[PDB]
């Protein structure tokens, strides 16, 4: 519990993964005192955590008791009310009435409106850039654009509430006092509540949030106040940097590979695989939080009741035993799909088919319009590995 690890230092984060790969090696589950948590390195031992029982998903104190210490809150808190009545942070049996209870956003037929949604928002905010622009910065140009694009057309936030929602999110979301961050997750729940009786914008039909609203005359195992939690958890969701983040790497990652882009234009089971494979090379979300609810061994550790565990998606998702060849990007990568980056089971991301959509309409457009993109000086990354994003990606079009 006192040997140094690098993990929780903004020092890795232009790239993390050649650490990630000297620790697996030596200490494939280790102590990291900066995350108060056991940092969890190897694809198998991931893959493991997030299918493993004698692990919770009931982390929300621990991981906020950490990134506000001796800041002990009373209870009766939003934060505490909202995590124990949200999919994200709670176990089975109630989780899964959680997130049944939500289904009608996210059923087939929904996913098959929102392909078509998609390609048109994707085309067009690729379209909005002038022919001969020779330059842009990808990150505010279209890595930030499309989520928010998706967020109104295909979520169906109403396109009059982003002044609302958009800052509130990113102050929840900095890497600001405790008491400032439930304040605004206070102000999610009043615009929920009340955007579902007609009192903020207007909710675009076949949406989302349209489906969800419709759903509310028959729930039968979940109340109107969970409803009023889970669609602030979805706002974070939408305006929180993973989205951007993928698009982003993902932009990086065809610019530093022609053939990939060449591969991408000649073949569609390359096109098929681009989410995938994108979503592996960079994990937005580089690690998530558990807390053990029983002793665990793990990594040749005796892990106790109580303590938490980092279980690191983005070092999985480079794990040469799974994946060969981690650190090529590869469209003809036959197993892109075994990612960690959308997590797996229980809580894998409810969102994880909408967001693949996203991916590819954005790459179709993009790389059909401008295939020459390539960088145009060094990218700039943040400086938060947990929620890892691109700031600037300078590009050359032509
Ligand atoms: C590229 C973008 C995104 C990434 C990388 C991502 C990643 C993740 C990951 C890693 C998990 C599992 C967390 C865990 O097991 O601890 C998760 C869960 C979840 N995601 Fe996403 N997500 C993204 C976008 C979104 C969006 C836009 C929404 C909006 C609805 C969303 C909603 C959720 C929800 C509600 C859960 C919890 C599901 C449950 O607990 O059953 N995600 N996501
Ligand atoms: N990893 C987060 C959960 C999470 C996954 N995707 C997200 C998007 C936005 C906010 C939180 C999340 C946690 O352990 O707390």
């Amino acid at each position: 519990m006192t040997v140094p690890s690098p993990l929780a230092d903004p020092s890795i984060v232009p790239d993390p993964y050649p650490v990630y790969a000297d620790l697996a090696q030596r200490r494939p589950v280790h102590w990291v005192e900066r995350l108060n948590a056991w940092a969890v390195l190897t694809y198998a031992d991931c893959a493991a955590g997030l299918k493993d029982p004698r692990l919770t998903a009931d982390r929300g104190t621990e991981v906020l008791a950490a990134k506000f210490p001796g800041q002990p809150l009373p209870p009766d808190n939003i934060f505490h009310r909202w995590t124990k009545n949200v999919v994200m942070y709670t176990d089975p049996p109630l989780h899964d009435a959680l997130r049944r209870s939500v289904r009608a956003g996210f059923t087939r037929a929904a996913h098959q409106h929102y392909d078509q949604v998609l390609q048109k928002v994707a085309h067009d905010l690729v379209a909005s850039i002038p022919a001969g622009a020779t330059e842009i910065d990808a990150v505010p140009a279209l890595a930030a654009e499309l989520p928010v694009r998706s967020a109104v057309h295909a979520f169906g936030v109403p396109e009059e509430d982003l002044g609302f929602l958009i800052p509130r999110v990113n102050t929840i979301m900095t890497y600001v006092t405790q008491e400032i961050i439930l304040e605004k997750l206070t102000d999610l729940h009043t615009y929920a509540s009340e955007l579902l009786q007609g009192m903020r914008g207007k909710v675009l039909p076949d949406t989302v949030i349209a489906r969800l609203a419709a759903a509310q005359d028959g729930l039968t195992e979940t109340t109107p106040e969970q409803t009023v939690h889970q669609l602030a958890l979805v706002f974070i969701a939408l305006f929180a940097p993973t989205t951007p983040g993928s698009l982003s790497s993902g932009t990086l990652a065809f610019a530093r590979n022609p053939r990939q882009v060449e591969r991408f234009l000649a073949d569609q089971a390359c096109v098929d695989n681009t989410a995938n494979e994108v979503l592996r090379y960079n994990a937005s979300n580089q690690f998530t939080w558990r807390v053990a609810a029983k002793d665990v061994e793990m990594g040749g550790v005796r892990i106790e009741a109580g303590q938490t565990l980092a279980l690191f998606l983005g070092s999985a998702n480079r794990d040469a035993n799974m994946f060969e060849r981690p650190n090529d990007f590869d469209l003809d990568r036959p197993n892109s799909a075994r990612h960690l980056s959308f997590g797996q089971g229980v809580h894998a991301c409810l969102a994880a088919q909408l967001i693949s959509l996203q991916l590819k309409w954005f790459y179709v457009a993009l790389l059909n319009r401008f295939p020459g993109i390539r960088t145009a000086g060094e990218p700039i990354w943040n400086e938060n590995l947990e929620f890892r994003s691109l700031r600037s990606l300078p590009l050359s079009l032509r």
